[PDB]
């Protein structure tokens, strides 16, 4: 039991930001973080993964993200920044440690770790991002398709759905990206909720955060092939494939799950934090929870934050965060 | 689809093991393991765990342990060794795969990976250890303790638990040792289903290959500081501690429960091939399947070999196993 004033539990963008703040304050804390490296979620992102805005659009607060050379910072570019960002501000980053629980002591915070360490803190910066929750809807008959399933969050290259019929489900960012590639090897078919809206040509990701799909390159190279139309959801699915309402059917190979992640929260469970819908109760200022006062949260989402959840938006919250806490332990 | 005689899941030294042989047979075939080094479990296992025989009754097939100069081999060398083995036999071995699950194909078997890779096999041998499934029992009264729960799977180092009442619940070597290196740090209690059984203060665990707990020099120390005193169960759990039948009680700020493991077939679901006890139906060799004679499985206990996960032991098993598979393809 080290006591400090601030636990960070996740060390991502989103802790590193909240980092550079806690670091110009008074106060003593840590960044705990389970990865086995610095990058966070960015580990496992898929090979091709770039950036949709410039390195001086994805900069987190104070050190910039160095300058690259393509038109967007390729998934190593991010992983590199974020490691030397820890360096330049020596953030206290204690890493593999995964937090189990956030319980009640008195006035303050319990922090254990999966292996017995244990913080009491004044507050609580929760951090961990949404990798690490993989959300996919549940279909009729899912349970019995018989070709290949796996989320977005695990999609690692095109090669293994060489020559297959592959749907590609979920119209966000991801989606619209891996359908671009895989399609590239793959009879495609794009499996959406909604009409998918995309931005203009000439206009990146900049515009989510001076505020629905960026045309990154692939995005763009698709859209000449065209392949980036979509299709509504299935009635249920067949063991080789789906059908709709109207009785048509689709054989597939393999599914790729573009369907969103939930904030990675199963360590304030119990704390009765995390609502129905994966999320936790906050103020108007989007960031410290209405029924614990001494947890925050940072970068999860537009619920937690417009645009808190890219790496220019979480500079306002971070700062937002660690000036509540300032005050909140003085 | 990648074709081969043989996939192996698993590439700890049981997988390694199996992959000696299959070498010298002329059978093609691949090792997927989902770790992000070689080693397979010593990886997880606490700083400072020894092996407790020397280097060269803990060897598998063909090439044994380097000399190691204590008495026993520290983890570092039994990863180093695992490492070294691979790359002087070239062994087929892709890390980080996660094979998901394992299906019938036709004649053959369907192996698939969390990220979409497909081998397809006339033969799996199943060798993932059980490090993965850490076994942990109900009692009573448990989901009120209000202090700290972990597995010997996940213990580390003793210093969490300095000025603690900690509970050591298991009586297999990990009890053991954990137990000899927790109690000089915390005033300890050491709960066990039955009497311990221990070995004989001038052998070591070369007598189990020969057919309990092995005095290693941790456990004799212990032994000495009078610490080696076993209790039994309790028969509830409160907030703070536990209850004995005869109504006695005991605080506890932690437990490490060293109750043991199950095997990690997780992979082999949907095959009606695990049983409700966590095993898998063999033959009367301990190695062949009865519900899918094509799925070999290796190393993982009693149940599936005598000694067969031990370092020593597997080595037969290993050799028994591909002779059956040789035969098996053709
Ligand atoms: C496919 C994809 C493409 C994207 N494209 C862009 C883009 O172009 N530009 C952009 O700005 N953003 C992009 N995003 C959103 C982006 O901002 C990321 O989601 C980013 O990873 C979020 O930052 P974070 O630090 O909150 O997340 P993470 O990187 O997930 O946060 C850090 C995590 O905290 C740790 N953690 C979690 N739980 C625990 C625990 N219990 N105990 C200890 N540690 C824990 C995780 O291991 C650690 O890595 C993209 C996201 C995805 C998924
Ligand atoms: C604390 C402890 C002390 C021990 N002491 C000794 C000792 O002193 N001497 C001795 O001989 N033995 C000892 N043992 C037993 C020992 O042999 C270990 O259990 C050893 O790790 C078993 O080797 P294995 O290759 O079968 O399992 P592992 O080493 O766990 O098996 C390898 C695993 O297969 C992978 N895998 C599992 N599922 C999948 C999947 N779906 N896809 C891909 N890969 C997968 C795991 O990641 C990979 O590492 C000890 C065990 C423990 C837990």
């Amino acid at each position: 039991m080290d006591s400090v004033d601030v636990v960070v539990i996740g060390g991502g963008q989103s802790g590193l930001s909240a980092g550079y703040f806690l670091r110009r304050s008074g106060l003593s804390y840590v960044i705990l973080d389970a990865e086995a490296s610095p990058g966070g979620a960015w580990q496992h992102a898929w090979h091709s993964l770039h950036l949709f805005s410039p390195a001086g659009w994805s900069s987190i607060p104070g050190w910039p993200m160095p300058a690259s050379q393509g038109p967007y910072p390729a998934r190593a570019e991010v992983l590199a920044y974020l490691a030397q960002y820890e360096q330049k501000y020596a953030l206290p980053v204690l890493r593999p440690i995964r937090v189990q629980r956030v319980s009640h002591f008195g006035e303050r915070l319990r922090v254990v770790a999966r292996d017995g360490r244990q913080w009491l803190a004044r507050a609580v910066i929760s951090a961990t991002g949404t990798w690490g929750e993989a959300y996919t809807p549940e279909y009729q008959g899912l349970e019995s398709f018989a070709g290949i399933q796996l989320h977005s969050a695990h999609y690692s290259t095109p090669a293994p759905f060489a020559g297959m019929r592959v749907a590609i489900i979920g119209g966000g960012n991801s989606g619209a990206q891996i359908l671009a590639e895989v399609s590239t090897v793959a009879e495609t078919t794009w499996i959406t909720q909604h009409e998918p809206a995309f931005l203009a040509d000439d206009v990146d990701g900049r515009v989510l955060f001076e505020r629905d799909i960026v045309m990154v390159p692939p995005v763009l190279d698709a859209r000449a092939r065209g392949v980036l139309a979509a299709v509504p959801p299935p009635a249920r699915f067949s063991p080789t494939g789906m059908q709709w309402a109207d009785g048509t059917e689709r054989a597939f190979d393999a599914v790729i799950w573009c369907t969103g992640f939930r904030p990675a929260l199963s360590h304030l469970k119990g704390l009765d934090l995390v609502t129905p819908q994966g999320q936790v109760e906050v103020d108007g200022s989007g960031l410290r929870a209405l029924a614990v006062p001494s947890v925050w949260l940072l970068g999860y989402g537009d619920w937690n934050g417009m645009a808190s959840a890219t790496l220019i938006g979480v500079t306002r919250y971070a700062r937002e965060a660690v000036r509540q806490v300032t005050a909140y332990c003085a």
